[PDB]
C-alpha cells in the first residue's frame, strides 16, 4: 500500500560508459521514493533502447505513475510517447538531480569493481554484465 | 529489517520455452519469502548461464542467504559451487514446488501475452526482451 508514501515517480537518462563499451550507453531509472536504480546497458542511445530500459525497469520495480526525462530525442520521439501511453505511464520533461546522482554513483562503482578486477581500461566484453549487476546490487542493497 | 519474516531463501531451476528460441532456456529464480519471480532467457543451459541469472537476480531482489536448486550439472559444477561461494550464498540440491510453478505460471503468461500479440509460435526476436520483461511484471507486481 502507498498510503502517505512517497508518489512513484521515476527519473531516467543515459549515461556514456567506455569501460562498458560497445554497450557503453548506460540507461539508468532511479525511483524518486525510495532511490533504487536500474540500469541496463545499450549499443546506442534511441527511442528503443529507452523502452527496452523501462521494460526492464518496470519488471523490477513495478509500474510507476509517472516518469521524469530530459528532452533528449530517444524520450520525446512519437515512439517513446506512444510506448510511454500503451503503459498508461505520465511522462515529463519539466529538475532530476537524483538521476545524475545515480549515474556518478554508477560510474564510480563501476570502476571500482572494474579496477578490482584487474581491468584498468575497458571491462572484458564477457565480464560485463555481471559486473554491472554487481554495481547495481552495491548501490541498492 | 527481517525480524520474525521469513527466511531469505531462493529457489532456482531451468526450463525450455521455444517461444523464446534461440535464446530459449529460462533460469527462474522464486523467493520463497516474497514470492518473487527472476526470469533471464540464456541460450545454452550451462553453469555460466546459471551465474549471469543470478547475477541478474542478486541486483533485483539482493543477496539471498541460501539458494535451492536441482542436482543438475549447472548447478553442481565446480563453477558454480565456487561462485557461490565467491558471494557467501549457502546452496542446497535437498523439494522445490514453488520454482516448478513458477516456471508454468511463466510459461501460460508468455503464451497469453505472444498470443495477444499476434505471436502464435515463436515470439519474434526482437521483441523477446520486453515480453519476457512483461511476463515477469505480470506475475511479481
Amino acid at each position: 500500500g502507498r498510503g502517505l508514501g512517497p508518489l512513484q515517480i521515476w527519473q531516467t537518462d543515459f549515461t556514456l560508459e567506455p569501460r562498458m563499451a560497445p554497450r557503453s550507453w548506460l540507461a539508468v531509472t532511479v525511483d524518486t521514493a525510495s532511490s533504487a536504480i536500474v540500469v541496463t546497458q545499450h549499443g546506442r542511445v534511441t527511442s528503443v533502447a529507452a523502452q527496452h530500459h523501462w521494460a526492464t525497469a518496470i519488471a523490477v520495480l513495478g509500474r510507476p505513475k509517472a516518469i521524469k526525462t530530459d528532452n533528449g530525442s530517444c524520450f520525446t520521439s512519437k515512439s517513446t510517447r506512444e510506448w510511454l501511453a500503451r503503459w498508461g505511464i505520465a511522462h515529463t520533461t519539466g529538475g532530476q538531480a537524483m538521476v545524475e546522482r545515480a549515474n556518478r554513483l554508477l560510474k564510480d562503482k563501476i570502476r571500482v569493481l572494474a579496477e578490482g578486477d584487474g581491468f584498468m581500461k575497458r571491462i572484458p566484453t564477457s565480464k560485463q554484465g555481471e559486473l554491472l549487476a554487481k554495481a547495481m546490487y552495491a548501490l541498492n542493497h
